[PDB]
């Protein structure tokens, strides 16, 4: 399945893809008279897609034995090798439900009877497929990908045993463990680290070499399977965020030096993260972790590599994201929003230890919103641990909005899932298009010089991926999109501008005119 | 406040305004080998605005003396006079909360800094505030407005006591009572009916002098006010459905016939409709029938009259079109939808007498529905009637999805509130966007013969207004839009591109780029 | 409205009621082979009731303008002047609905027929009626009730205008304020206290002239009013919880010196019920406070006064004692209780700020939870505050229990109410017991020695009255029971005995058998 637009912005050469666009925007500028002033703004693009995907991806998970890295290499292989597996409904064939990029679809135009004609969004433009990951990664525990998908309960046994011998085979490389940055209940699982001393006890000593040996193991993996592309995702337990101090963590040199002096502020995820970028290699944190710092986001821009993270956004919150947008579109005020969650799963005990969207909705109504009426909105976030739940987690999301003339609104809404079987679909979706922005460049064509300037590349944030990312990271300056259908547009228009299509208006002329 | 635009795709002229617009889309082919061949389509236009707009807007309610009706004048007149109101929780000012015209906002563009800025939806274009709605209409019982919110239960007591001596003041002309249209017998509440033969009795003979009689009430009501413009809305009891046969209701001359003929086919709906036809009075139908039937329709488009609607789009319904979008936009494949309301209006009563979104979205992703996973989806709609609530409808919905890997998500949605605070809020914006677009014309440009032909007004039927109806009716052939965002979008790009601005594409490539 | 019962076990003579009763029960002991020895036993008693009900019970409530303490002065004023208020849903009659003892009913017996027949719970013997409950109190705000209203936001809006004049005229004695012993900082709202140095603050010294103070407010309460019975119920917000100590809390003896003292462990509700002793008044603690310590229940033991309570039970806790138990005694082995309740009361802040029935029903079934199954059950109770819900509380109870053969269920609770509604009422019947037993007298009877003994009073801690105490003190050895429905059946036997009537046993051999 594929697509061709009969279009004269695109044009081929070299195995490669060259795509005419006309960024059209505006700038504004609210008047103390009570007057907007918009000025229309124009910027013509020219973007060089590779069209040569790799044949077969190289994919490490940091934190490979956990629900989610387990539950990816399971979906990899059952997929792969169309394991079916017994199920209390019979039997059940493998597929990617929840992945928005192997199994959601994008409206390309209408047919004769002016019916909306839709096609997969990746079939417009060829990305990877996940049945062509090569899983591997790092891990404080040597359990093999079996008995780490075993303690997970997150898949059917019948399925784990059709896949048992495979996954038997998988063990993850140890790792770097640093014990003052997660829960202090981790000695026992922490058997599989490469920060030891000579006796053999964990240590913060030697960070550098930490270092050396993450790029090694890159390299390793990348050679052991005739790979050319590799791509890191950190998905181990969150770590307590670190403190931005000037001289240490804030520039380039000084984060390198303080590594080499074992600084307190270098976390393992900074050395991984760091790691990555050394080794070109785009990096991607799915943990609520500043890992991010200053220094690292210099390094990449620098070694141009890529970057992208900061919590992988759970299906719940995306909820959340939705209904809230929905009520103030509508003119409806929510006035509370009570989120109470819980799971019990190993993540959600690394949470429970004993040692923003809402915001911008805010500030785009300020007819619901404003001093003489009010300018806040009540929230709260509750996530208590209940392991006799397994990784089943339970949501309850609370609402109550203010109607027309006192009147209230109150919605109840009530989510329960195998909380990894959604995580998981989504690091796929952050694993495809991450490789896809990186076959990408882009080219500011002026209108007085004719081929003025080289194709360059996408900044090293990329910002395309906030649709995975609770906390999108975003460069010095502009503020995060939290809009999460804004975020599904972005994309849409992004594939379609590539081969040579225009911005969807739903407009609908040919029935609303003529 | 207000939006100035710089393009010169604009231009003023005899206080009107004449938008250039170029309207880009795209056919599609789909070939046996699984291939989409797209043919990208322009058009460019020319849309004139009447920038006069009414210094006072005649609105005219069938039903004006039930919940919708009573809250509908209690909001203007309460929002027109500022009149505030004891509560328990103190006193409060009027709003139009829950109002997407009056209290929703647009992003117009970005700022220096390059944040988003937003204005509000009716700030873009003069539109008419139901500040200056001049409310009348029929009903076939005679109490009064103030009689009719006590008995409605919908606003509080105190509002309703400091409206009381205006309320009291309306009083719903006459209607049309025919008893075989309505489910429930209502010849005692019905005592206010304008078909009544010589003993005083009700009669369905003679409906076309009834049809005249309704036609006099839009002319009285017109002068009497010093009214130009003028909206018909009906919200009464829901009919019964009607037949279509030929040479009865298919036809317009048929039509008018079996009017004269007395048809058993003619319901008031029928004949209230076709007055406001005859009277260049656009007509919304805010009731589950059948009402536009074809004869209608044709009837409308020889006279040149705006028609619309077909059912009122409640609350819930509308989260409903939201989650199941979000979940099918995520890759997600729901499976069991279960929908159950019970309420207590006195529309609750009628509809206790007995005699879609999930369909667009199984077509749009043939990934997760087709002939090997399942093409269908369990859908079911129960609504009850529990009197001991009052106006407060309680509405639940049960959402059973597939995840990945036999995987399951069970989503439960439980919204409460005063219904008709919600359809009010909702019926102000058709006729606020109604009457917009009785000020708007466009010309179909012709690239070889220019000023061809002149200034159109939109199809008879417009479903840029499906947004707040259920089941939006379409031109002949055409497939309707349910997808509520998609209908929003419609509406914004709309107003956008007649103040010079490009539809939304949220690519914001100021920091993506560069 | 009363009811005659004949039997030869009542007698009444000089106003008095003398009743026979043999009370049944058994003593067991657990064997090695795992078998039960049951001892039967019986102790035959005589009960004397003060068939002399009070004219008009005085009540005077620690927190008058409190949420609670308003709503039950005007639950009062309302029912004994039928003061009928209009509403949104039309005029409604003032009543005491949430109100066991005052709106619930009990089983008398068969009829002819052989059908159960009820008669109101307190028609059986003479008790008090709310309505002739002369309130008053003390509070460290000075607001008068009827502002106590308004700022309680509980009842109607018209309501609280048809009692604002009655309203006005009650204002709350000044108590005394220990800033160090309320979560929450209120020397704002604190404008009506006693201890009051001779500069004019707040002193925490002087506490015995504060007790001598509150003795003489109780005192003069009874001679202004014609009152002989009074009864003290505290209703302010939670103090702190003072740590016992062996040189002061420890005995009878101690308090006192320990008051004359001003020792850091004597609350202001530590005197207010040693006040309420001393003057032999009893007292009841509605809030989850040790206020009665050692010290202060020998005190009640020695003067014979009446004392009881810690911390007023909710209908969200009652109702989560009822699934509880009810699951269990299907044989249903609860696993998982999450409870998440938030408001916004002014209590909101003292349950905000920088300061199990559950194990009862596991240890009472050792087939379900046992060292081979699993002993455990996770539970937590979670608290927000949210102001903009009013007195509107809003709780969600999540019960995942265990079935067999691996299977699971899952039961969701949501709760919604004024939680000032359902307490008053509640309060009520705390007052209205409270004095019943006041006027219960009972005799031990000797088998071998005639009239041996005298008639004693009920163990100055009432037990009785746990159905509507959430942490019910016991005397020192015994275990507090928690199961609603056996406190209950306990007042209901207590009830009928006194009359002479059986226990209850559904046993329907009229039925079953012959
Ligand atoms: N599952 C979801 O729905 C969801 C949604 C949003 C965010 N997340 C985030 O994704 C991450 C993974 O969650 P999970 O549910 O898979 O947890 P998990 O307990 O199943 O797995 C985390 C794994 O990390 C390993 N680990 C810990 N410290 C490490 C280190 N220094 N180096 C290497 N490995 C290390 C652990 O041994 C463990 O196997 C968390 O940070 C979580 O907050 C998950
Ligand atoms: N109330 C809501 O929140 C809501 C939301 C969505 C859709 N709707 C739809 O709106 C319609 C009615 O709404 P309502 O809330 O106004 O109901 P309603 O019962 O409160 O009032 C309808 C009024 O119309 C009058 N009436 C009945 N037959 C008539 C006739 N032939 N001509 C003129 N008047 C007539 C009735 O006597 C009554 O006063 C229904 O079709 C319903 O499905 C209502
Ligand atoms: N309201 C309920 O539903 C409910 C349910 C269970 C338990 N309780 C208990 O009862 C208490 C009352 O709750 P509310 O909801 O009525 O709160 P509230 O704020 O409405 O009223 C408490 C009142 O106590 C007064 N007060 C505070 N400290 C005092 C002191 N030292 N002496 C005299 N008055 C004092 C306050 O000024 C206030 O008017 C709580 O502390 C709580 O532990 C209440």
């Amino acid at each position: 399945t594929s697509v061709k637009v009969v279009t004269d912005k695109c044009t081929y050469k070299d195995n490669e893809l060259l795509t005419k666009y006309s960024y059209e925007n505006a700038v504004v500028t609210k008047t103390a008279s009570g007057r907007f002033d918009v000025t229309p703004t124009v910027q013509d693009y020219v973007f060089k897609l590779d069209l040569k995907k790799p044949e077969k991806l190289g994919i490490m998970l940091i934190g490979l034995g956990g629900n989610n890295g387990s539950t990816l290499v399971a979906s990899v292989l059952a997929n792969k090798h169309n394991v079916e597996f017994q199920t209390k409904e019979g039997v059940k064939q493998p597929n990617y439900f929840g992945s928005m990029t192997q199994c959601s679809t994008l409206k390309l135009g209408i047919d004769a009877e002016g019916n909306d004609v839709y096609a997969p969004f990746n079939s417009l433009l060829p990305m990877v497929s996940p049945n062509d990951f090569v899983v591997s990664g790092w891990d404080i525990n040597n359990a093999d990908l079996y008995e780490a998908m075993q303690r997970s309960q997150v898949l059917e046994y019948d399925l784990q045993q059709r896949l048992k011998a495979k996954m038997s085979l998988v063990k993850p490389l140890p790792s770097i463990y640093y014990p003052d940055f997660i829960a202090a209940n981790q000695d026992e699982r922490a058997n599989n680290c490469i920060n030891l001393d000579e006796k053999g006890n964990v240590t913060t000593r030697g960070k550098w070499t930490h270092l050396q040996r993450i790029r090694r193991d890159i390299q390793n993996f990348k050679e052991e399977n005739a790979l050319d592309k590799v791509i890191v995702l950190w998905t181990a337990n969150t770590e307590r965020y670190v403190e931005v101090s000037p001289g240490v963590n804030d520039t380039m040199e000084n984060l390198l030096q303080s590594i080499k002096n074992d600084h307190e502020e270098i976390a393992p995820s900074t050395i991984f993260a760091a790691a990555s970028i050394l080794e070109g290699v785009p990096y991607i944190n799915g943990s609520p972790q500043n890992t991010f710092v200053p220094g690292l986001v210099q390094l990449a821009e620098h070694e141009g590599t890529f970057i992208a993270g900061d919590d992988l956004k759970s299906g719940q919150t995306k909820l959340k994201s939705v209904l809230a947008q929905f009520l103030v579109d509508a003119g409806i005020k929510p006035v509370s929003i009570a989120s109470y969650n819980h799971l019990g799963n190993n993540d959600g005990y690394n949470l429970s230890a004993p040692k923003s969207v809402i915001d911008d909705i805010i500030a785009s109504n300020d007819i619901l919103y404003n001093d003489k009426l009010g300018k806040k909105v009540d929230h709260c976030i509750v996530i208590k641990y209940m392991k006799p739940v397994g990784d089943s987690k339970v949501a309850m999301d609370e609402y109550y909005s203010e109607l027309m003339l006192g009147g209230h609104n109150r919605i109840s809404i009530h989510n329960v899932c195998e909380d990894s079987l959604l995580a998981t679909p989504l690091i796929i979706d952050l694993l495809v298009m991450t490789e896809f922005c990186t076959r990408v460049s882009y080219k500011k064509v002026d209108p007085v010089k004719e081929d003025a300037g080289k194709f360059e590349n996408f900044y090293p944030v990329l910002t395309f991926l906030s649709y995975w990312l609770k906390a999108p990271l975003t460069r010095p300056g502009f503020h995060p999109v939290n809009g999460l259908n804004k975020q599904r547009t972005a994309l849409e228009n992004f594939l379609r501008l590539l081969i040579g299509l225009p911005s969807q208006n739903e407009l609908r002329f040919e029935e609303r005119l003529l």
